């Protein structure tokens, strides 16, 4: 018959861009079909919305032409039971991976056959309309109900609704869903097939609310608002039908309106008889923002003239105005600063199935790290996400599910009018679904699809239908006519990237180009792959200095956190750079500037502390009373002035004494540190009575002092062994190190098969930095009046070229201390080294690492503003960052003192300490393959290269963070317990 | 024009007074009447350091009516008033803002991109050459070459960059 798979799978609707759906209902805001208005007002669950999530029968087939006809009537015997909201590649049916003919898809199209057997009660079948809703099905699908074909759907990321009234019988019914892995829609979504979102049954009355959308208008000072609500009905029109729209603040009704159906005259033929526009006046409305997410409840009742209710719908309403004025994006008249992050829908252990608790955890983490905006990365999200962003407060950019980055002209589809219908569906249905949410402030036309005329047409469509929101689009150079905002991807603060026909100007230069008036917000910046986010403070200095630089979205929230939502160290950096209080020090006065636009600092307390080399001396706490965008002066008490040598540090932090909806009591939101005053140590070490004794064989230099011994290998010139009593302290000799295990930013997109030679790791490998051999040049050993002096000279050579020369002096005096001075010259023509330091493997393993230096968390020369100077004590495992792909990690900069076991190192250095060598980190592909080595590897660097982070496919370490000086000096004193 | 009232304490006390409009108008109109035929003259300047009054706007409009072939520039009242076709700051810096009250000296890069600003920027005075000076000149010229609407400037005091006997200062190199 006509419902057999032979007839249905004959036109190949999945290989036709002109067919994106069959028998699919219109798009609309989410509906519950409440039959009592009190349940709609309180958002209570509706008896008319029945979830079909749960156990479904599933079968897998290599191609759609391999499914037996009997599947249409009876469930297959070998079918496996699954939970329907899921991806079938989480169950071992076909292999998904991360990674040609625009209309055609491969003939071997993996096919999932879902089926459900369910009861429909008689009341639903007696009257009204029953529909099935698929919140998301990846690629395309065909639907059968009790063996009769219903319809066809595409656009995985938006709901597909089908009228099931004529197909449902009494009692048991069977739904059969054939889901294809690829369709023509895959060319706009350029894996992970299946029914990955919720499946529901909705019952509406015969006459019903088919649509409704709300808008807010304000006077000049936002003290008066008009809420306009347009309501569309479908069904049989009657003269007694009424629509009431009521607005509620809590349990208090603030406005209400009622009217029959029939709108104003639109043109010569009249108006809409099935539509009604109600206008509600709200005096002094509580405005919605991310800082204070004030919400109202709008209840739309379709009833009769006498008063019996037919059906009720409801939504949350936020009174807020978004507009671009004089080149500035304003919310409620104030210029926004977007502290945004890009976020994909990725469950920690369920693929693309997003549940409520994961969303709440993510929102809490983002708000706790000073994010106020989120970008729906390249497709519309679960509808619950927008509700949660309304309720907690987060600016949302809603993005159409259009992504054609694989195209070689890259606008081949988006400049073709034959693809205009498919793109128009993906834009219009998203706008029709999500236009009522106050959190959604910007529409995005999609991601990386070039710039065609379809983009301009859809941009103009959105501007006509919804003028309340700006439209942004990155594509064709991030500044085309299809965007209201210049929205570059990974443009840099100061350095231009003049690519042909799509240059990435520096954002400062981009703002001032001839004729350019628009605000600039980066849709993607600060790529967080691996050990990254160097140079973030430069971006935020630019954001705060330039009015039309209004922020951006950091790429990949999850990423800034691990899959289990464990935070990356760079997240701390972001939290510090995006904090809402800026601090200035002048003498003994702290100026606190609030970066809040709307809220007073009513839950803010300023704690301060003064410390000398990590030892606290004075502290206090001052309540903050700062108006939005205002300033508060805090005069400090007379600060201590110690006579003891050391450097005075003043730390201030902002604490929230009370808990909020998103933070616990005592939450730290902002902080800042200053150097107050330094006293130089002029006290001399008391002269010792003993003198270290030197013994010289041809093999080694041996120095003895009490129970301590130092042995230098004369063949190699390096300190080879150390003895306390009779215990050897070293496993590997202390030797110069100029390389690091490459980071994701060092590697770039360089591949073993496809080498990119501009990458840092490629330049280091070609120069022979990893294969350079140390050759001893001079070695002298002398006894002074009160010490022993060892001097060595080493040259590193590769293929006849000297890359580095290291000259070192070792002074061992009568107190047991060993001072090491290192002077290194680097050839100007070799690539700048990743580091200049010393490396050794300590024989003993200790539980704790103590250090007077910067920050508790890993910090680097170009990512260290969020670290504070103090005395830190951590477990050894806390000194290693478990990046998925192993690399150099765990460095602590600005370190004056390091204590590990019985060993102390003093000076001015960076260090990392771990159980993994740089060699093992380089040669291990995944972090689970790492194995702890016998002792502790210590890397003490005098100098270290920046890590970059602007992007991960080109060098991004700024010149001020490269080791280009050519000559380098450092000193470190090594002593033991005594 | 030979208009310079930098000693005034409101500093636009004379140039905002209509009783001084005739005297200023003579100094502007007679200069334009004398020098309008020279091809080397490409920009008219309304004077130096006189605040910003309504007389400046009136004389700017006069020049635009009489001689539309040349742009009119004026530093005064913040170097970006309605009496100038060019943002012409005095000694504004490449990267560091100097936010003085009511006459801020923005960084030139920031000055270009202020909301609503469309004009080119040319510094009428920069790189003060008193004594051993001209450090940071390369920063100015890196900014000039990077930014299209940063179109250069005039170094202060040719003679100065040279001594009185025209012997060259090292910074001239």
């Amino acid at each position: 018959i006509t419902d057999s798979l032979a007839v249905v799978l004959q036109r190949r609707d999945w290989e036709n861009p002109g067919v994106t759906q069959l028998n699919r209902l219109a798009a609309h805001p989410p509906f519950a079909s409440w039959r009592n208005s009190e349940e709609a007002r309180t958002d209570r669950p509706s008896q008319q919305l029945r979830s079909l999530n749960g156990e479904w029968r599933f079968a897998w087939f290599p191609a759609p032409e391999a499914v037996p006809e009997s599947w249409l009537e009876c469930d297959l015997p070998e079918a496996d039971t699954v939970v329907v909201p899921s991806n079938w590649q989480m169950h071992g049916y076909d292999a998904p991976i991360y990674t040609v003919n625009p209309p055609f898809v491969p003939t071997e199209n993996p096919t999932g056959c879902y089926s459900l057997t369910f009861n429909v009660d008689e009341s639903w079948l007696q009257e009204g309309q029953t529909r099935i809703i698929f919140d998301g099905v990846n690629s395309a699908f065909h639907l059968w109900c009790n063996g009769r074909w219903v319809g066809y759907g595409q656009d995985s990321r938006l709901p597909s609704e089908f009228d099931l009234s004529a197909f449902l019988r009494a009692g048991e019914n069977r739904l059969a869903v054939m889901v294809l892995r690829w369709s023509d829609g895959s060319y706009l979504e350029d894996r992970m097939s299946g029914i990955f979102r919720d499946v529901s049954l909705l019952h509406k009355p015969t006459t019903q609310i088919s649509d409704f959308h709300v808008a807010t208008r304000f006077n000049d000072d936002f003290s008066r608002a008009v809420l306009e609500a347009e309501v569309q009905m479908c069904g049989e029109l009657r003269d007694y039908l009424r629509v009431t729209v009521s607005l509620w603040q809590g349990e208090t009704q603030v406005a209400s309106g009622t009217a029959p159906f029939g709108g104003e005259i639109i043109d010569e033929r009249g108006g809409y008889a099935d539509r009604v526009t109600l206008r509600l006046n709200v005096e002094n409305p509580k405005l919605w923002s991310a800082e204070i997410p004030n919400l109202y409840r709008a209840v739309v009742e379709l009833h009769t003239a006498d008063g019996t209710l037919i059906e009720a719908e409801a939504c949350d309403v936020g009174f807020r105005e978004v507009r671009i004025e004089n080149g500035l994006l304003l919310l409620n008249g104030k210029p926004l600063l977007i502290r945004g992050v890009n976020r994909h829908e990725h469950h920690p252990l369920h693929g693309q199935v997003m549940d409520e608790q994961t969303m709440v955890q993510d929102i809490l983490l983002m708000k706790q790290n000073n994010f106020n905006a989120v970008r729906c990365s390249h497709y519309p999200n679960h509808p619950l996400w927008y509700t949660l962003c309304d309720r907690y407060g987060l600016y949302v950019v809603d993005e159409a599910n259009i992504e054609t980055h694989g195209m070689v002209p890259m606008n081949r589809l988006t400049d073709d009018p034959r693809w205009l219908p498919a793109m128009s569906e993906r834009v219009t249905r998203m706008v029709q679904r999500d236009r009522n949410h106050p959190s959604v402030i910007i529409w995005s036309l999609g991601n990386e699809s070039g710039h065609g005329a379809n983009h301009d047409a859809l941009y103009r469509w959105i501007k006509s239908v919804d003028p309340s929101r700006p439209v942004q689009y990155e594509g064709g150079g991030a500044d085309t006519t299809a965007t209201d905002i210049i929205c570059p991807m990974y443009a840099r603060v100061d350095e231009d990237q003049p690519f042909p026909a799509v240059p990435k100007w520096s954002i400062k230069k981009w703002l001032s180009l001839p004729g350019e008036t628009r605000p600039l917000i980066l849709c993607e910046y600060a790529h967080a792959m691996g050990n990254s986010l160097g140079g973030f403070a430069k971006y935020w200095q630019a954001f705060r200095q330039y009015p039309r630089l209004q922020g951006g979205f950091v790429w990949d929230w999850v990423g800034l956190v691990f899959a289990d939502r464990t935070p990356h160290p760079a997240l701390t950096e972001a939290k510090h750079q995006q904090q809402f209080f800026q601090f200035r020090l002048s003498g003994q006065t702290i100026e606190v500037t609030s970066e809040y636009l709307f809220r007073h600092s009513d839950n803010e307390l300023l704690h301060w502390m003064v410390a000398l080399d990590g030892k606290p001396l004075a502290s206090g706490e001052v309540p903050l009373d700062v108006a939005p965008q205002g300033k508060q002066l805090i005069e400090l008490p007379e600060l201590p002035q110690p006579e003891s040598a050391g450097q005075l540090w003043l730390t201030v932090r902002v604490v929230q004494p009370n808990a909020t909806a998103w933070s616990e009591a005592g939450h730290i939101s902002a902080w800042q540190q200053w150097r107050l005053a330094e006293n130089l140590s002029v006290t001399l070490p008391a002269a010792s009575h003993a003198i270290p004794h030197l013994t010289t064989s041809e093999m080694d230099f041996c120095i003895e002092l009490g129970n301590k011994r130092w042995q230098f290998n004369r063949q190699s010139g390096f300190l080879s062994q150390m003895w306390i009593g009779d215990k050897k302290q070293l496993l590997t000799p202390l030797r110069d190190q100029f390389t690091r295990a490459p980071l994701d930013n060092d590697i770039g997109v360089s591949e073993a098969t496809r080498i990119d030679p501009n990458a840092w790791v490629e330049r280091w490998k070609a120069a022979g930095h990893y294969q350079a051999e140390a050759a001893l040049l001079q070695c002298t050993a002398d006894t002074l009046a009160d010490a022993v002096l060892i001097t060595t000279a080493h040259a590193w050579q590769h293929q006849g070229k000297t890359l580095f020369i290291s000259r070192k002096t070792y002074r061992i005096d009568g107190s047991g201390q060993m001072a090491i001075t290192v002077d290194v010259e680097v050839a100007s023509d070799t690539p700048h080294p990743a580091r200049i330091g010393l490396n050794c493997q300590l024989a003993q393993v200790a539980e704790r690492v103590n250090w007077l230096g910067l920050g508790p968390q890993e910090n680097y020369p170009d990512r260290l503003t969020a670290a504070c100077f103090d005395r830190w004590d951590l477990p050894l495992s806390d000194m290693y960052t478990p990046y998925v792909f192993p690399s150099e990690n765990g460095l602590r900069c600005g370190t004056r003192e390091l204590n590990y076991g019985p060993h102390q190192w003093r000076g001015d250095f960076q260090f990392n300490i771990s159980r993994y060598s740089q060699q093992q980190l380089m040669e291990t592909s995944h972090r689970h393959l790492l194995h702890a080595e016998e002792g502790t590897w210590l890397n003490i660097d005098g100098f270290h290269m920046g890590i970059g982070g602007d992007d991960s496919w080109s060098p991004s370490v700024s010149a001020e963070f490269q080791l280009s000086a050519g000559r380098y000096h450092y000193q470190l004193v090594w002593c033991q317990k005594g």
